[PDB]
């Protein structure tokens, strides 16, 4: 039994994470422990069937003691701790979901399903930090797999329709209330069917430009729209999020050579998974059922949607995934500019193969 | 004083239209007059010095006085009264909104800032019906019109964010009610920011998820997730909505050679605005100050947003256009694919220049 310790368990993907590590029994070998950030020393979760008290999650010297960490935390305790931990001797491994150490040399990027090799190889190399991607990215790769597999793409163009569970609870939670201030201003006027749109138009329009919208976690209101910009801004026209794709991509697959991957990140109203539209453009004019035979090939997760109108809107769609471990991938053709070009649009929870399930099967790995 | 009248006027644009003519004293140039298709009988508009009672859009010898019609009512009208009215001898003039006569020889899709000398050939050579093109080119071309003006575009990839005001009416009320039960089914774990993630994020999957939601103008939800597929679906792997996008840009803008455009037409929760990212492949390499310029340098309301997180937040959102007849363009710049790589994301109200205006602005030229 190894002393694994848990971080930011209760945030938004801790939250998914220990909601799935109670179903495939996970805390059975391990033997938990909870540490906290604002409640050290209240009631611990106990989702282990273990009972004992919130930790200090900033005490070196009660983290020394664990032979697993796996944080779900955020970048900004990482970058606090970690650095002072290992510098204390800690020989522990260090399962993290925070971006903070993914491009470092100490850590690895872990996608199971698309980068297993990889992983082993660093494991018999002496890592012992292993950090999951963005979930975008890990999204990307898991739906879109058997391609890069097969070494059948030239570069990556991505345009996103992230979801709000993205930015944490405190986010969503915003989104959501700002929909009920959104409809709330017009409810009596959405009750009469027939009352004219301009009216709830005007009135849902003033709102959102007046600053009575709750937009503390997104700066701006996003409910009844959408933001160009995800994370900082770098020193050249990309945005962090968008310059994410192509570092962690060739990373993850360790790749011999630069697989070009840029695009636009956009955050949306989508509440819980994370959408995207490709523009990939193949070394060779692969057609269309290869692809997609490769695709689903490639994982059990890589679902491949036919190009159907209704099959589309009942599966490729948010609604119909957020809460499952599948990764769809559909609108699957060329484009009228070629052969060599494929489109797509992949739809998967950020949370689970985004998030907390790369987590979830590394920890198996080392308990 | 022609004697124009106007059908449609009631719905999603025809309330802008309407509303917009006032602003610019347009009706003073012109007789109108009200017909209708679900209130014969009622109150007339009292728009423009006329106030009477709605008419009967179905009267063809009532139709056959008028010099001009401007229909925001939609394509199942004018399919029905278009070609039996052409038929009886009317040689009067036509303002359309609707897709069905887009793409018909005795008809020209009209841009005015980004196609005034087609408009007047046209005009010049007999004919008489002037369409407006979906929302989403029309927008394109207004906020993307100086790099085409300027032979620079070799073939676009688009991925859209389109509001759920596309869909008319019922469907942005949809929306909005969607909206207010999602919130509603958790206002009180909303209320206590200390609660729970899960219990809340259950709560809003599950009724999403359960048919309680209203759905009858898209099928699925749209509140808090998206749909991948828009218009009808095309003998090709092309959804209608998409396949405009090729079709409408070189009628528009009377392409000596097809200029590939191609992508995906995704609806969201957007409100009103509908947003576009793109991934233009230019034919030389131009340079973005050379492109931003070029932009600027063709219409008034080509507005370029620097690549600025903070300004591209505050005003490429729809938040900050719904309403304007601006149509601006941000994050431009080069992809990693190369420096021939264009990337730029727009955004413009699809009611005012992607709806009403180019007919507003089309009757007067006819006044
Ligand atoms: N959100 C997503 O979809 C994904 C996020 N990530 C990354 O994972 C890390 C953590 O992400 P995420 O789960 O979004 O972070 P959250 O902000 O939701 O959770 C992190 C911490 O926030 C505190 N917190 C404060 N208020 C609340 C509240 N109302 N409900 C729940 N927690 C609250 C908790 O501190 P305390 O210790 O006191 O309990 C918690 O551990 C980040 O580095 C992020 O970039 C990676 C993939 C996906
Ligand atoms: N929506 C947009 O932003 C754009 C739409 N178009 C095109 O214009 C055409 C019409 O679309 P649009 O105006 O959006 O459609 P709407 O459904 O919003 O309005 C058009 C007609 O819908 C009827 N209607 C039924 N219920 C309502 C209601 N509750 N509130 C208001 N009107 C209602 C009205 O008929 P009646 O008067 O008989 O009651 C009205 O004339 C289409 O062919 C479309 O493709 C083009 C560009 C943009």
């Amino acid at each position: 039994m190894k002393n694994v310790g848990f971080i930011g368990w209760r945030g938004m993907v801790g939250s998914v994470l220990m909601q799935r590590m109670v179903e495939e029994r996970d805390f059975d070998a391990i033997r938990p422990v909870f540490f906290s950030t604002s409640q050290l020393g209240q009631a611990a979760p106990s989702f282990g069937g273990t009972t004992g008290t919130l930790q200090d999650a900033f005490d070196l010297e009660a983290l020394k003691a664990l032979d697993i960490i796996v944080t779900c935390q955020g970048g900004d305790y990482t970058n606090e701790i970690y650095p002072k931990l290992r510098e204390s001797g800690w020989q522990g491994y260090w399962i993290d979901a925070a971006s903070s150490l993914r491009m470092k040399d100490d850590a690895i990027i872990i996608l199971d399903p698309v980068n297993q090799d990889v992983i082993t190889d660093g494991l018999n190399n002496g890592i012992r930090t292993f950090v999951g991607g963005n979930c975008t990215v890990s999204l990307m790769l898991m739906s879109l797999g058997g391609l890069f597999a097969n070494d059948l793409v030239d570069w990556v163009s991505v345009a996103t329709y992230q979801a709000a569970s993205g930015g944490g609870a405190r986010h969503m939670r915003e989104l959501l209330t700002q929909m009920g201030h959104l409809y709330g201003h017009v409810a009596d006027e959405l009750a009469t069917p027939s009352s004219a749109i301009l009216d709830i138009e005007r009135k849902v329009t003033t709102l959102t430009r007046s600053g009575e919208l709750p937009v503390d976690n997104f700066g701006v209101p996003l409910a009844g729209s959408l933001i160009p910009w995800i994370d900082k801004q770098l020193d050249n026209g990309q945005s962090r999020e968008e310059w994410k794709g192509q570092a962690e991509t060739n990373k993850i697959l360790n790749t011999s050579s630069v697989i070009p991957v840029d695009g636009l990140c956009v955050r949306v109203g989508a509440l819980r998974c994370h959408s995207q539209a490709f523009t990939i453009k193949l070394k060779k004019d692969v057609s269309i059922p290869t692809v997609e035979e490769l695709l689903a090939a490639h994982n059990p997760w890589a679902k491949v949607v036919p190009n159907d109108r209704e099959i589309t809107m009942r599966e490729l769609t948010p609604a119909a995934v957020t809460g499952t471990l599948t990764t769809p991938v559909g609108r699957l053709r060329k484009l009228n500019m070629g052969p060599e070009f494929l489109s797509a649009f992949t739809v998967g929870d950020q949370l689970l193969w985004g998030a907390a399930e790369p987590l979830r099967r590394m920890l198996r790995q080392l308990a």
